[PDB]
């Protein structure tokens, strides 16, 4: 079954300025969800976006069946421990540790073009390394999967659930081979985990169960 995301895509006072943000909002169609920016290697769409006062934030949802078992295997056999869990469970954990960010795509316009529907293209997982983007939050509801961002105000919030609970994408499947999601996922841990940590900790953003 289908698991979801969400984070802000960028901080207005912190590219993004409000001006910009309403220039591209809605999309001009859905934005597909992929990792690293790889093309044939989509495994879901943002169900919405809205423009909160302090950034344009997404709900998204992740659906590809093939990833959890790759994720699993990047990770290798000793990871979970005596921890029970379904696929579902093992799937976010996996999510929350190795695909911590997210990185939106813009098109570069030329000088003299005007910002419009068409500008933002699609919403890249970010596969933990040298460079770590705007931190997301994973869950197996939308409604969890947005709790954490306590600043989120109310006004975008509910605007973002009725949007995507209306998203023609919200029951898609995509389809990856295992060749394909493995060269997607292929000290420098550690490292990055501690700043990971802390944008975390920066945003707002802290749990017991995914998060920290």
């Amino acid at each position: 079954g289908p698991v979801y995301v969400s984070g802000y895509l960028a901080l207005y006072d912190r590219a993004l300025t409000r001006e910009i943000v309403a220039a591209a909002l809605p999309p001009a169609g859905p934005l597909p969800i992929n990792i690293d920016h790889r093309p044939r290697c989509d495994i879901g769409a943002v169900l919405a976006v809205v423009d909160d006062d302090r950034g344009p934030f997404f709900l998204g949802v992740v659906n590809c069946p093939q990833l959890g078992a790759v994720l699993a295997r990047a990770v290798g056999p000793d990871f979970f421990g005596d921890m029970r869990l379904s696929d579902e469970e093992r799937l976010l954990y996996l999510l929350s540790n190795y695909l911590p960010s997210a990185s939106l795509s813009s098109r570069r316009l030329a000088p003299g073009e005007a910002p419009d529907e068409t500008l933002f293209a699609h919403v890249a997982l970010c596969v933990i390394g040298r460079r770590v983007g705007t931190i997301v939050v994973y869950d197996a509801s939308p409604e969890a999967a947005v709790a954490p961002f306590r600043q989120l105000s109310a006004r975008a919030r509910s605007e973002l659930l009725a949007r995507a609970a209306e998203s023609p994408d919200r029951e898609r499947v995509w389809h990856m081979s295992e060749e394909a999601l493995t060269r997607a996922l292929l000290m420098l841990l550690r490292d990055r985990w501690e700043l990971v940590a802390a944008r975390r900790r920066e945003a707002g953003v802290r749990g017991h169960t995914y998060l920290q």
